């Protein structure tokens, strides 16, 4: 079990204005650390925010999260987790429906508080005085919206140990589920309402809308009005520093309910399904750390049958190993595992 602890500094708040936090489970013998970042889709108006905090309400405040149980990459047991059972573990709550890039307080104009970016950085700081100050390695973790948060966060989190005078500790970025296409969709709707707006018109409204954040050299690469390019994988990943490795199904469900697919199949639909296995394999090309099997699935990292899928024959445990040793090719030790059969399911390792 990791252990809630509210944070200190009240100003920075989820939603509602209630408290931020983060649950932890210390290693006093391990110079690792894992911070986890919880997905859970986004809100961008008034009107869509309102509905989530009536029927989505723990991803919008605290008053209702003691304990957690870790589970996948964040349990401590060796049988669950080969990869770093001993290390110490956080999972930080997605309170800001903002994919952790607000930087906005509630206040006399604002209905609600987007606060994901100034979240991590409190977490780390209080972290720092627990424990994280002796610290060798620090890897940022995320699951969907979090995915897209670690791409988002990794270098700021970097340049916050810097500053405080910790350049030793070795940041480094895992994002599952979080590498999303800006592709043609399958059906279209004008953006009007909130099933309607594809993801690039849905976050050029919610950076306005949250104050949103993205990392300095996407941002003066595509300049101001186009921040919205950096919260999609394939373009910010290049302009990052750290070391980052990408977990992606290459049919992604997240990423075909934005293209407006239901999967419940004619040549149309066929031809639609194999183009993006192909895109997505093609983004991945020069990604030297990255796991894609050929599934229809979503999310993996803190799912406690995370050890079950295999690229190549080589497991997400295995090839994260292979990243640690490659840190220090490797001969039967790869970190490189995209699949290239056409079909959701052509991997047999796939989930039921
Ligand atoms: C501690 C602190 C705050 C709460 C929430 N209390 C209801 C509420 C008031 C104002 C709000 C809001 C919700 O959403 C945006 O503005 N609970 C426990
Ligand atoms: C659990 C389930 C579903 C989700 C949705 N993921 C949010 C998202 C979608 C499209 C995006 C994006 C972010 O940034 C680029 O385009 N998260 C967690
Ligand atoms: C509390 O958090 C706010 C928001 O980031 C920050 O401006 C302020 O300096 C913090 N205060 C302390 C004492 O850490």
């Amino acid at each position: 079990d990791l252990r809630l602890h509210l944070l200190l500094n009240t100003s920075v708040t989820c939603n509602d204005g209630s408290p931020a936090g983060y649950y932890l489970k210390e290693s006093r013998g391990s110079r690792r650390w894992l911070l986890f970042l919880e997905g859970g889709w986004y809100c961008f108006n008034r009107e869509n925010c309102d509905s989530r905090y009536d029927t989505m309400r723990r991803l919008m405040s605290s008053r209702d999260w003691r304990t957690r149980t870790g589970t996948g990459i964040l349990s401590s047991q060796p049988e669950e987790n080969p990869y770093w059972w001993n290390a110490n573990m956080v999972f930080i709550p997605y309170c800001s429906s903002d994919v952790w890039s607000g930087a906005s307080s509630k206040s006399e104009k604002n209905e609600y508080a987007f606060m994901g970016a100034l979240i991590i950085q409190e977490v780390v700081r209080e972290l720092l005085g627990r424990g994280l100050s002796g610290a060798k390695v620090l890897l940022l973790a995320g699951s969907s919206a979090g995915g897209t948060g670690v791409l988002l966060n990794v270098d700021r989190v970097a340049e916050q140990l810097e500053k405080l005078g910790y350049p030793a500790i070795q940041v480094r970025g895992l994002a599952d589920s979080g590498w999303f296409l800006d592709n043609k969709q399958y059906r279209h709707t004008d953006c009007v309402d909130t099933i309607t707006c594809a993801p690039t018109e849905a976050i050029r409204r919610g950076i306005r809308y949250w104050n949103g954040v993205v990392p300095e050299r996407c941002r003066r690469q595509f300049q101001e009005g186009e921040e919205w390019n950096c919260f999609f994988g394939y373009k910010v990943y290049p302009t990052l520093r750290s070391p980052v490795f990408v977990v992606q199904w290459l049919f992604d469900e997240a990423q075909l309910t934005v293209d407006n697919v239901h999967l419940t199949v004619q040549e149309g639909l066929r031809l639609y399904i194999q183009n993006l296995g192909r895109e997505l394999r093609h983004t991945l090309k020069d990604v030297p750390a990255s796991f894609a099997p050929a599934c229809l699935s979503h999310e993996i990292i803190i799912r406690s049958h995370w050890t079950d899928v295999q690229v190549k024959g080589t497991s997400l445990p295995r090839a994260l190993h292979c990243w640690d040793r490659s840190l220090h090719p490797l001969k039967g030790c790869p970190v490189h595992l995209v699949d290239s059969c056409p079909w959701p399911h052509c991997n047999p390792s796939c989930p039921t």
